[PDB]
């Protein structure tokens, strides 16, 4: 149903950390679901899709997910096409009149994969970036780079989209959490959270971000967590009257601010304070499911406000110490000056 | 190479100002580029100067240069002898004797250094000078931070009891109403958390950990006021205008000084501020106290200190952010 065309190459034929790359390229697009067939003149048999790869490349994403019709790129390098079946009608034996005849007749957007086109001058930096693959950030990628480029063309740059989207989460967590409205106040932070984190796609798209962008966008991070756990807070102690849940709430507050604060002032220092089982995403995550949950139309569970909390609370003051730990032990903590 | 040899002694094992005098003289000597030895029975490796160290001695010197042949000295005192390598061909076992024969074979110079020789019954007296070598202030800080290095806490010890003690003060005074006792006691051990920089001076000098640790210690000590505070404007006065003003003073306390920690983490700066931890500290803690001043106590000085403070805090947010977006540096781009 699913056929790969993939163009005979000679740097196919070196090997690259014990297997060769045309192996590596034929077992990695059969776990795509894809029948592979090496060619070097094309014949197209009839299938439901076409994956057609022209260039040698090494591809390094596990999981390929291709759909509709699309041209494969990678790092400005377009490696391969991605037809549908009846592209069979347009292909009259010449494939590059066939293949821009098809591109005329037909919407194809551009697919960002994480690969490299193989080079004979390149195949250590394929080695290292193999090794990186193999340790999503490349579907992070892939979702985000579009959004970026709309959002960069039709005038905003990365920190105004930065402060947008605070200020929507901000002006969200402050105005539905107030009023009890958990559940659609949850939604609005948690599309406007995703909403700021374009901001680094974006700052790739125009060749790199400035240091003044990163700050902000981490005091920012601080800002709108802040405004989360004050709308939660007032709810809980105006609304709900529950003095128990407020103790957990200043603490899931103040914890997360200093345990964001301990890693920028570690890495000031030139140490390092990162890690721990909550970071801001997890932190996120939990509180506003917790929320979501309470308020849910029709079914809410009320105790899943505070089940989030408490545990959050826990979870956070371990954390707080987790990362105290790591500077402890970062190499020139404990040097006299 | 040049060896220390350092004769071993009884009270080399004592500490003055939170360190031993045997580690003290190490790293004395380590600075002045020598391998460090301690010894009863001299045995002689080989190298091209040998500092011979005989009597307990404290080195009051940062930078001790040795070139030739000496012999150090203070105020008549001989504390050791800068001899050279050829000293090894000398040595017959026997330490004074070998020592006075290679005095007998060379011309050396007196070398005055600033030393004292130690003895059980002056160890008060060299204290006191180790600390005007390291060194109101003078009359109830060091003092106090000798005390505490004298019964065996360190800096970061005192740090974390201080910030314990200010958190625990601001979470049981506050929330029951006793705002007055909570402000007494929250300066008193912001102050006291304060003293481990006068500990870390009198001791090695301070580590990194130690002043990432001290701040975020700030970092909850403040929270921990805020929330206090809280609590009893949320649930004692029932106020909640006073509620969005206090929350405001706390948010803006951790984003300020995240800004600049995170702007020096990135190479940039990020201080200043109309109002600072200390004035902020300051306005809380004195609207908090007048509000609960005993006899006469006057109510509208907790709120109008927090709204100032909110309006101060905000305010301050923007400046420090201003202070990134003019760093060196700071809108390059980075490819
Ligand atoms: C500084 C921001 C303040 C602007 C807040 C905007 C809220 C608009 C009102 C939206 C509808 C809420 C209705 C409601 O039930 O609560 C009203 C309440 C104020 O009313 P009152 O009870 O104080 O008279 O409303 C509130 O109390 C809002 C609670 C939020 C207060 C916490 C502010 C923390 C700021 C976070 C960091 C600030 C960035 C620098
Ligand atoms: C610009 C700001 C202008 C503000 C103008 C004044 C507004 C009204 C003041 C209310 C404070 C509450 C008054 C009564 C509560 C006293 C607060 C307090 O500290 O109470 C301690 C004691 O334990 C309690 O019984
Ligand atoms: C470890 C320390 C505390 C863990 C949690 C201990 C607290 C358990 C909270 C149970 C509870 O009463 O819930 C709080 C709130 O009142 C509900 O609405
Ligand atoms: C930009 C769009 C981002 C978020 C919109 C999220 C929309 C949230 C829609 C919620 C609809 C609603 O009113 O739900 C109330 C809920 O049932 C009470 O518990
Ligand atoms: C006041 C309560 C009304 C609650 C309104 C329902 C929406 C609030 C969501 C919520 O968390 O309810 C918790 C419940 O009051 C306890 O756990
Ligand atoms: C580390 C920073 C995060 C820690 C955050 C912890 C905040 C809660 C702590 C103590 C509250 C103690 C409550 C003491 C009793 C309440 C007094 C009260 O307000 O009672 C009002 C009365 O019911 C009608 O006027
Ligand atoms: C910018 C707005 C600054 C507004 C600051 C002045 C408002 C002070 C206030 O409203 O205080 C009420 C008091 O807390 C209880 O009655
Ligand atoms: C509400 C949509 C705003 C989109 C940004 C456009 C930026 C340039 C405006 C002219
Ligand atoms: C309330 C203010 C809402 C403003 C809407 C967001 C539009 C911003 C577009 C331009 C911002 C700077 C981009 C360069
Ligand atoms: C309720 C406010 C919450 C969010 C506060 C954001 C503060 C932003 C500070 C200004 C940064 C300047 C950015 C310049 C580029 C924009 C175009
Ligand atoms: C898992 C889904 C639970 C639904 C919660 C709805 C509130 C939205 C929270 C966003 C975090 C994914
Ligand atoms: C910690 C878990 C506590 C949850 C209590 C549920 C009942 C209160 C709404
Ligand atoms: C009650 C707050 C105590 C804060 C201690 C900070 C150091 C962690 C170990
Ligand atoms: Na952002
Ligand atoms: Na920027
Ligand atoms: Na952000
Ligand atoms: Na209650
Ligand atoms: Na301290
Ligand atoms: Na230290
Ligand atoms: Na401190």
């Amino acid at each position: 149903m699913r056929l790969a065309y993939v163009k005979n190459h000679e740097i196919y034929g070196e090997k690259l950390l014990g297997l060769t790359l045309r192996e590596r390229i034929e077992k990695t697009l059969q776990r795509a679901g894809f029948d592979v067939r090496f060619f070097d003149e094309l014949s197209l048999e009839e299938a439901e899709d076409y994956l057609i790869i022209l260039e040698p490349v090494l591809i390094l994403e596990r999981d390929l997910l291709l759909e509709g019709r699309k041209i494969l790129v990678s790092d400005g390098f377009t490696v391969g096409y991605f037809f549908g079946g009846d592209f069979r009608t347009v292909f009259d034996g010449n494939l590059q009149s066939s293949i821009e005849k098809y591109l005329s007749l037909n919407n194809l957007e551009s697919y960002e994969i994480w690969a490299i086109k193989l080079s004979n001058d390149n195949l250590k930096t394929a080695e290292k970036l193999l090794l990186s693959s193999l340790i999503s950030r490349a579907a992070f990628a892939r979702i985000t780079l579009p959004l970026a480029r709309a959002l960069l063309r039709i005038g905003l740059t990365p920190d105004a989209v930065t402060i947008i989207g605070t200020t929507a989460s901000v002006a969200g967590a402050l105005v539905l959490f107030p009023m009890g409205k958990l559940f659609p106040g949850a939604c609005v932070v948690w599309f406007f959270v995703l909403f700021d984190m374009l901001d680094g796609a974006m700052a790739r798209l125009r060749s790199g971000g400035t240091r003044f962008g990163a700050v902000l966008d981490a005091a920012c991070d601080r800002i709108s967590d802040g405004a989360v756990f004050s709308g939660l807070l007032w709810w809980i102690a105006f609304g709900m009257r529950d003095r128990l849940l407020v103790v957990a709430t200043l603490t899931c507050l103040v914890t997360s601010q200093v345990i964001s604060y301990i890693k920028a002032r570690a890495e000031a220092s030139g140490l390092r304070g990162d890690g721990g089982i909550i970071e801001r995403p997890e932190r996120l995550i939990i509180v506003l499911v917790g929320a979501g949950v309470s308020d849910f139309p029709f079914i809410a569970w009320p105790p899943a406000l505070p089940v989030a909390m408490w545990v959050l609370a826990v979870a956070s003051v371990i954390t707080l110490g987790q990362r105290l730990h790591t500077v402890w032990t970062s190499p020139g903590a404990t040097d006299r000056i």
